[PDB]
């Protein structure tokens, strides 16, 4: 039984040094908090973190060609073996120059990203530490990483690394993301992402002289019209929005270029790549509409076909071990647990068929992809909740 | 005969005085050229203009409350009856900062406007110098104008002005503009403008969590799709566009404001009224539409119609006594008159019933509405150009 773990002595103890080193959990949060990481700038915070990995006596830390920093603590099987990979991405939402400088307010503190993610980057940091200490022996290999790209435009570029080019893709067989603050939270789903760009390009002219040519801004409003017209299931959840446009240059001119922004989104993969067919088949008879509404003979209508957002959707059944075990102590830890759909680095692992769950990183945070972002690091919630993941960590691994 | 006073002495012995002062008329293309009258910013132009005015030896030389600077060359008539007026518009297309400086290519003279308009505001200072200094005597009162607001956004604000507002409006019955250089041209169409800015609003929010709502992106996609089924008869030309669109923040989120402008054109002010009222009608039909397709609970989808172009169509009938002057005098002059519609200060007499023909300042000119303009300002075929609208003019005032 999964919950068997904490009755363990060697988690007794591990938790006592998360105790006893809080104090240094907290300066850690602090100090990876003022080291910023927008999106695709990570390289200063990874090295930070590389070097924290390597302090805390992991085996072959290094920093892989995408940017990722890893650190491997050594179980008792063999070399190669499947392995657990357990990551908190080390990039946040706010963008270069975002002034980060934390704020204390009694037991709370503020800044943007101190939560999300960097709290898990020291938590990950405490559970090699207190493990190695306490002496801890786990049956598989498990391979602490601070990752890149999670948030925003990068498009799980770090974990795509990790799980399909990286040192360890042969190896994750359970994925762990450790994101947010909730050690309640169990995502076991993965909403997935489609999102493009269509430019849409014409002849022009003048309106008055040069009336009756094709105009790209109807096979693009076209295109608006029969998209609200997919279907869109309540369960599985899939949505889509046409939600950013632009061009033409005046009313005396019939545009030559015009463009429109969609996204697409679902709980279900097979969904979402039947909303994506549906819109690229549209677009194309939008376009093939507008060339034979009106005159070519200046040239056609074309479209642009560009995809600005990719993350694939997926699912960790509920019978999946992983899943099971992180219920089970959830449950011994006296919480609810809260399974649940969500947009996570466990989205790449979902749809390469690996067992993954997102979980979180214990304590009281808000406000996260805000400047307003805060934690609570009052010991007796900030510590009980951070031990919740190293019970799912060492269930999932296997201790001796 | 109208073309009869192209024999008189006084017209004979005026075209010798343009003769004369032909390197004077150059001057003032000149120095009016490089005075910049970007639309809405004639001021200055009109008050060299007005000096220039009674430099003429025009009577009652003023700027009125709209810009337009006027004089007044007496006729022999009684007081406050029955006047001619002949304008050439002070603006240019061209906006505030471009470099404006003649350059000279043997008898080519560059820069932005000269031909449309300078040249005509010169020509007609040409025309009142070269009248009283041959004491030509008219039968109707001639009032020179240099209006303003001919191009762009200037929507003929000048002329509108002077016909509906001004001290003149109900003492002009006959309207001529001299616009462009081609002496052989006839305007006697008006092609009318209606064009608005559709801004469609809606409540917004997040694209996957408040999926469902109303989306003032489909809306107005919705309306430019129904706008290009609107009925348009190819004589007389009716013409309509969807030439620019804006609005939206992210892929993340429904746009919750959106806008699209429309252009409408038609020579017919009645065929203009037909696809003015159906777009208006679309434009609410297709807000209904959005509001009963999708949620309205967080507010519904509304549309701002702002108008942002209006010009009125219009034609003056070929059997009028100012197109039979017209036609008879450039045919005299060995050219082949041309009638056409087009868009110009006469649209606005036109549209009150006032008799209006738009002309030419004669010579050679290209490039109009670009910073390549440029007129051949080559005396023989310059003058003999400028004598067309003199014989139109003192055609239609009648000479004594
Ligand atoms: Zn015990
Ligand atoms: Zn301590
Ligand atoms: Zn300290
Ligand atoms: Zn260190
Ligand atoms: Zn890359
Ligand atoms: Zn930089
Ligand atoms: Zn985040
Ligand atoms: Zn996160
Ligand atoms: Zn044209
Ligand atoms: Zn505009
Ligand atoms: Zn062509
Ligand atoms: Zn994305
Ligand atoms: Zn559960
Ligand atoms: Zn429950
Ligand atoms: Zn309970
Ligand atoms: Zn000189
Ligand atoms: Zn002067
Ligand atoms: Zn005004
Ligand atoms: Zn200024
Ligand atoms: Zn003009
Ligand atoms: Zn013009
Ligand atoms: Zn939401
Ligand atoms: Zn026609
Ligand atoms: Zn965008
Ligand atoms: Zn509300
Ligand atoms: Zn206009
Ligand atoms: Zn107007
Ligand atoms: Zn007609």
């Amino acid at each position: 039984k999964p919950e068997a773990v904490l009755k363990t002595k060697g988690y007794e103890a591990a938790v006592k040094i998360l105790d006893r080193d809080h104090d240094r959990m907290v300066d850690e949060i602090i100090k990876l908090t003022e080291i910023p990481a927008p999106p695709f700038k990570e390289a200063a915070r990874a090295a930070a973190y590389a070097e924290m990995l390597k302090d805390a006596g992991l085996q072959d830390v290094e920093i892989d060609a995408e940017g990722n920093a890893m650190g491997v603590y050594r179980g008792t099987g063999p070399a190669g073996g499947p392995a657990v990979m357990i990551a908190a991405h080390l990039d946040t939402v706010f963008p270069e120059g975002t002034p980060i400088k934390v704020r204390r307010d009694g037991t709370k503190l503020h800044a943007p990203g101190i939560g999300d993610d960097t709290r898990s980057l020291a938590v990950l940091l405490a559970y090699a530490r207190a493990m190695k200490e306490s002496g801890i022996k786990v049956k598989q290999d498990i391979i602490f990483v601070g990752n890149v790209g999670e948030e925003g435009s990068g498009d799980l570029r770090g974990v795509r690394y990790l799980l399909t080019k990286g040192k360890y893709k042969d190896r994750v067989k359970s994925f762990f993301s450790m994101d947010g603050t909730d050690a309640s939270r169990i995502v076991t789903g993965g909403v997935g992402s489609k999102r493009y760009r269509i430019t849409y390009k014409g002849p022009g002219g003048h309106s008055y002289g040069a009336f009756g040519l094709v105009n790209p801004m109807v096979a693009m409003s076209q295109t608006v019209v029969d998209f609200y017209k997919i279907p869109a299931p309540a369960k599985p959840k899939t949505t889509y929005a046409a939600s950013v446009t632009g061009g033409g240059t005046s009313v005396n001119s019939i545009p030559n270029e015009v463009y429109m922004e969609f996204d697409m989104r679902s709980e279900s993969p097979a969904e979402l790549a039947k909303v994506e067919q549906a819109f690229l088949a549209i677009v194309q008879k939008s376009v093939e509409g507008e060339n034979a509404a009106r005159s070519v003979k200046e040239g056609p209508i074309t479209a642009d076909v560009k995809m600005i957002g990719d993350r694939p959707a997926g699912e960790t059944a509920a019978t999946q071990q992983i899943v099971r075990n992180a219920d089970a102590v959830i449950r011994a830890k006296g919480l609810d647990p809260r399974p649940s759909f969500s947009s996570t680095d466990s989205n790449m692992a979902m749809s390469l068929g690996i067992p993954a769950v997102t979980i979180g990183s214990g304590g009281i945070g808000a406000r996260a992809h805000s400047l307003d972002e805060w934690i609570d690091v009052k010991k007796t919630k900030s510590l009980e909740g951070a031990t919740v993941g190293l019970g799912i960590l060492l269930a999932t691994a296997g201790t001796q």
